[PDB]
């Protein structure tokens, strides 16, 4: 076939019933990570390429940078209840992996402050119990596939992206032929 199982995704032995139509995994430590989202734009061009009535999941996880990397997931779930992902995402990827001025909470805090959250709201966020079981979710949907590495794509909680098996010469046809494999995978 064209698009084969072990190739251009693997499928899970223990398929994850009720699981996010399309469901990715980042960290703010991940170097490949870095890459999807600001010079491959990953997740934009699987979306332009989604049929329409699938929605899209972006967890952080907690397996990458210790004590920092917790406050990150707890940051991304402020984000992510505050609606305000599109605008943190990219200066959270510089503070920890380009200037390196990500060091502790306040840190973050800061970010989300000069991207204009107010500091009330970023808190009472940072504290609510909302963001607590989001928490909670971003550790169970990583839970529930035995997740140890990121940059990670699951659809429909069975098939699971396999980037390592795609040309890499050309950073386009990479994108296109991971956005594409999505699309086959949704489809499916």
């Amino acid at each position: 076939a064209q698009y084969e199982d072990g190739k251009q995704y693997t499928t899970l032995e223990k398929p994850v019933a009720g699981a996010p139509q399309v469901l990715e995994f980042f960290s703010f430590f991940c170097p490949h990570c870095y890459q999807f989202e600001e010079v491959l734009h990953i997740s934009d061009n699987v979306k332009k390429k989604l049929p329409e009535g699938v929605k899209m999941t972006k967890y952080h996880v907690n397996f990458m940078g210790g004590d920092l990397g917790k406050d990150l997931t707890q940051a991304w779930a402020v984000a992510m209840a505050l609606g305000v992902e599109d605008k943190v995402t990219v200066p959270l990827f510089e503070g920890v992996q380009k200037t390196q001025t990500i060091r502790s909470a306040s840190d973050i805090r800061d970010v989300f402050i000069n991207a204009g959250i107010k500091g009330e709201e970023y808190d009472a966020a940072w504290n609510s119990f909302v963001v607590k079981s989001l928490v909670a979710q971003q550790e169970k949907a990583a839970a529930d596939v035995q997740l140890r590495g990121v940059p990670a794509m699951f659809v429909n909680g069975k098939y699971q992206l396999n980037p390592q098996g795609m040309d890499t010469s050309n950073m386009d046809v990479f994108v296109q032929q991971y956005a594409d494999t999505v699309k086959y995978l949704s489809e499916k």
